[PDB]
């Protein structure tokens, strides 16, 4: 018997199809390839560091969730095992764009699992009650956000603890920060647009500045104070659970608007693959399981995933459609995915993220400017690449 270990950070929230129950199906079918999946016991940003100490000690799993934005980091630290020939067998099960983000220099290190396009969640019933529409332009966004804020209702958030992806995603919808020497410019037209829009919203107290993962964010939904936010597609079931029933049958999803010089494009906020790590003695069996696991479309959608698999179209779960006004929100998430700008990540992006969070907390409380978050991103980007002894231009 070949024994495969898979470490994931999928939510496994009550009501979801739990990873262990999906893996149980494979294990009954495949006596000779027995998989143990475990949910990483930590916050998402601690997982790569735990994989790094596991590889050093030799208690690394065969498979591990790795964000596409983490692939360059774990590649450069030598944690990944080349499984190019295994991946080629499964390539035709997966969308080309996310499959390519599991590759470095024409070698493949795993299979893509999901994408994280940004979209816009809103209470459509409350918009109708307030006599507003989803704003088409940045000027309409700011005007309408002031109009709801004047009734104690908020249509935007600025999430200091999600600076890394909310700021890079909204800004990155209109162009890259990083071009590969590395050429670094986090102060693009898109960065300036996002800084300008969020600075107006914060200055006019027309966005909520609660951290995404704090109780204050949840209380903002449940109280009916929060009636619109940019959101990564995978937040859908997490948002519903955070709502505490508030908004049930009233919410909808639409595309990120043309607010940041992005037109009909959106940005990337997470999205992950599963990598084969250094040390796996059974990469063929690991990748055969992984291809199966990542093509269990309905099971993976239940965890909030906008699946990378092309084998079967993703449907909206009944509970999500119940919450979102009967809307097929997954159809919106697929459109958003199709419209998501390419956005190369540098190795060490997570250190950039860490410094952006601290600046963003100051932007929220008014002791910094939102534009300072993108200056932080520039300095930390260049310093991180120099410290990895990489050639940088700025
Ligand atoms: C990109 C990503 O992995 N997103 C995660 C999300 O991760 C952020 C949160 O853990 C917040 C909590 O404060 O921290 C962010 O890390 C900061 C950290 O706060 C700082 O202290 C540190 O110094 O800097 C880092 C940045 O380097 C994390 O980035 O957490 C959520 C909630 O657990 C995850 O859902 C999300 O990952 C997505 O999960 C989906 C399943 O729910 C999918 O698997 C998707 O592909 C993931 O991207």
């Amino acid at each position: 018997v070949v024994n495969i270990t898979y470490m994931h950070r999928l939510p496994d929230s009550k009501g979801m199809t739990l990873v262990n129950d999906i893996v149980a199906k494979w294990n009954k079918e495949h006596p000779n390839i027995q998989v143990k999946a475990t949910k990483f016991d930590g916050n998402a940003s601690e997982m790569i560091k735990k994989l790094e100490t596991d590889v050093k000690a030799g208690n690394a799993p065969d498979l591990a969730q790795v964000g596409y934005a983490e692939v360059p980091e774990v590649f450069t630290k030598g944690l990944l095992q080349d499984v190019t020939d295994e991946a080629a067998k499964y390539k035709d099960d997966f969308a080309s764009a996310p499959f390519a983000l599991m590759q470095v220099d024409g070698k493949t290190y795993g299979l893509p699992q999901d994408t994280g396009p940004l979209a816009y969640f809103y209470n459509a019933a409350e918009f109708e009650k307030l006599g507003i529409t989803v704003p088409k332009t940045a000027d309409e966004l700011i005007e309408t956000a002031k109009k709801t804020a004047a009734q104690g209702k908020y249509i935007m958030t600025f999430q200091p603890d999600e600076a890394m992806m909310m700021m890079s995603g909204q800004a990155g919808a209109s162009g890259p920060w990083y071009k590969v020497s590395w050429v670094v410019n986090t102060q693009t037209k898109g960065s300036k647009a996002v800084a300008d829009v969020y600075q107006q919203l914060i200055d006019n107290k027309a966005a909520l500045t609660n951290p995404r993962w704090d109780a204050s964010f949840d209380n903002s939904i449940q109280s009916g104070q929060l009636i619109g936010t940019v959101a990564a597609a995978w937040e859908a079931p997490l948002f519903i659970d955070s709502a505490g029933g508030t908004g049930a049958g009233e919410w909808k999803v639409t595309q990120l608007g043309d607010w940041f010089g992005n037109g009909t494009k959106t940005g990337s906020d997470g999205g992950s693959g599963v990598a084969v790590l250094k040390g796996s003695k059974h990469p063929a069996e690991a990748m055969e399981f992984l291809d199966w696991f990542n093509t269990q479309v309905d099971d993976l959608v239940s965890q909030g995933l906008v699946v990378a698999a092309t084998t079967a179209d993703a449907k909206t779960p009944q509970k999500w459609s119940d919450y979102f006004s009967g809307q097929d929100v997954m159809a919106e998430f697929k459109t958003a995915n199709d419209n998501m700008g390419d956005f190369t990540y540098m190795p060490g992006f997570s250190a950039v993220g860490a410094a952006m969070k601290q600046t963003a907390a100051k932007a929220a409380d008014g002791s910094a400017k939102v534009s300072d978050v993108f200056d932080t991103a520039q300095k930390t980007s260049v310093d991180t690449l120099k410290n990895l002894g990489l050639s940088v231009k700025e």
